[PDB]
């Protein structure tokens, strides 16, 4: 198809490996490019950890208000919100927000601990029908993005379907889903990624991710004006261990999709 030819040309010009999945919820059609290849998730995995804690809060009604202590030993390499609360507490809601909207790595590690380790995040994926997602490590080593390594990977097709079920579907309770959507819509890190390739009147909720090998990712739910929502996953990685991030590739892939 025309879109797939343009995405292949974009990939060739970029020198990397691009994976795209679009679900159009108007007719449940899909557009895929390397849709079944594995890519390193990096921080896009934080959506799954936050959704898992949201699922626990359906039975533990007060869980999101539970205070969690932030100690100096908890801080890792990138903790823009947790740093502000060292030797104090943050609730699980505040940690989920920090993880999603600022990509805070300490916040992610607290969410993983709440779920009982990376195996608890993976379990949640399996419970909602995602047999592809795997989380193996904590922050910051889950971002090593080594070519061929299956740890901490998913495919574009699997992540698009799962993001659809979490945000537009009913994998979560109604209050929980609305909370997740509100968090995604308030992301602060996405201005130069998928959002940059889309009409400025469209509402987007997204989670970015970045890591070694120039890995540059973004997953988004998109609400066009007077038109059914879309789910769009864009993953990108490069052959050089020290390659620079390429958010422009994600923007360009979104623009090519939006032309459809």
């Amino acid at each position: 198809s025309a879109v797939q030819q343009k995405l292949a040309a974009l990939e060739k010009s970029s020198g990397g490996r691009l994976g795209v999945a679009l679900i159009d919820t108007a007719d449940n059609t899909q557009v895929l490019y390397r849709g079944d290849e594995r890519f390193p998730m990096c921080s896009t995995s934080k959506v799954m950890a936050a959704a898992a804690v949201l699922k626990q809060s359906e039975t533990q009604k007060q869980l999101l208000n539970q205070p969690v202590e932030i100690k100096p030993a908890d801080l890792v390499n990138y903790n823009p919100i947790a740093e502000k609360h060292v030797n104090g507490t943050m609730t699980l809601a505040e940690l989920s927000a920090a993880a999603l909207q600022y990509s805070d790595n300490t916040a992610m590690n607290k969410l993983i601990a709440q779920l009982g380790g990376p195996g608890g995040v993976t379990a949640f994926a399996r419970a909602i029908g995602d047999e592809t997602f795997r989380l193996d490590r904590t922050e910051p080593t889950l971002n090593t993005a080594i070519p061929g390594d299956p740890r901490d990977t998913t495919t574009p097709r699997a992540m698009a379907q799962t993001l659809r079920q979490l945000t537009l579907g009913h994998a979560l309770g109604e209050t929980q889903r609305a909370q997740l959507v509100t968090w995604l819509k308030g992301n602060t890190t996405g201005a130069a990624s998928i959002r940059a390739g889309l009409p400025t009147s469209w509402t987007v909720g997204d989670k970015t991710g970045s890591g070694d090998y120039g890995t540059t990712n973004d997953i988004a739910v998109i609400w066009p004006q007077g038109r059914a929502p879309l789910v769009l996953v864009t993953y990108f990685t490069q052959p050089q261990q020290n390659a620079e991030s390429r958010r422009d590739v994600l923007a360009s892939a979104a623009r090519i999709i939006a032309e459809g």
